[PDB]
């Protein structure tokens, strides 16, 4: 199955100028625990934002052009990306906006972080029809000495 995982600010903002302009250690820890030991699929801009491979995960980068780093696996279409993951239980799509929009129709779960932050952005999570998803997990946290905003982890499953 295919899952998307994302962090959303107000208005579905997910990025600005190829970065995420918040800093939430709790949410990066949640990202790691939900992705480790799985394939991750990302677009080339997100690969450039992360700036290095992610350890302990098969890294599969979508680009139309040939790859430039053999520490990761480069593919040129959605179907090739899926094929390159092999027979695993859960593929994790880790963005960015253009890649999320393509994989939404093929996905069974969304792991969302809802962050209580108002920021300007240039990238959004795709609009998703709410009726088609059920919430199966919703865990709220107030801001603390490490995490400057409140946030909510949510898992949704396609009904
Ligand atoms: N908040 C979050 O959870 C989160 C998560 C991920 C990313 N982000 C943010 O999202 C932004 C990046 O997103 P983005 O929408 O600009 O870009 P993106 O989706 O990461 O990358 C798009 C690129 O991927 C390639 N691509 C996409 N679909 C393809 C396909 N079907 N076949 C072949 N290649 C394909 C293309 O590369 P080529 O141009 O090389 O052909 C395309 O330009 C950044 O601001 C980043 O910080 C936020
Ligand atoms: N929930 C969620 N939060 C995010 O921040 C996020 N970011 C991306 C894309 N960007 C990034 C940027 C950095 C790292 C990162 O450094 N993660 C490391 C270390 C985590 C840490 O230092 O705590 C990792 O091992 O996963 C991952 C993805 C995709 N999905 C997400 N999903
Ligand atoms: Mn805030
Ligand atoms: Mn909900």
């Amino acid at each position: 199955m295919i899952s998307l995982i994302a962090a959303l600010a107000v208005d579905r903002v997910i990025g600005m100028e190829n970065a995420m302009p918040w800093n939430l250690p709790a949410d990066l820890a949640w990202f790691k625990r939900n992705t480790l030991n799985k394939p991750v699929i990302m677009g080339r801009h997100t690969w450039e934002s992360i700036g290095r491979p992610l350890p302990g995960r098969k890294n599969i980068i979508l680009s139309s052009q040939p790859g430039t780093d053999d520490r990761v696996t480069w593919v040129k279409s959605v179907d090739e990306a899926i094929a390159a993951c092999g027979d695993v239980p859960e593929i994790m799509v880790i963005g960015g906006g253009r890649v999320y929009e393509q994989f939404l129709p093929k996905a069974q779960k969304l792991y969302l972080t809802h962050i209580d932050a108002e920021v300007e952005g240039d990238t959004h999570f795709p609009d998703y029809e709410p009726d088609d998803w059920e919430s199966v997990f919703s865990e709220f946290h107030d801001a603390d000495a490490q995490n400057s905003h409140s946030y909510c982890f949510e898992i949704l499953e396609r009904r």
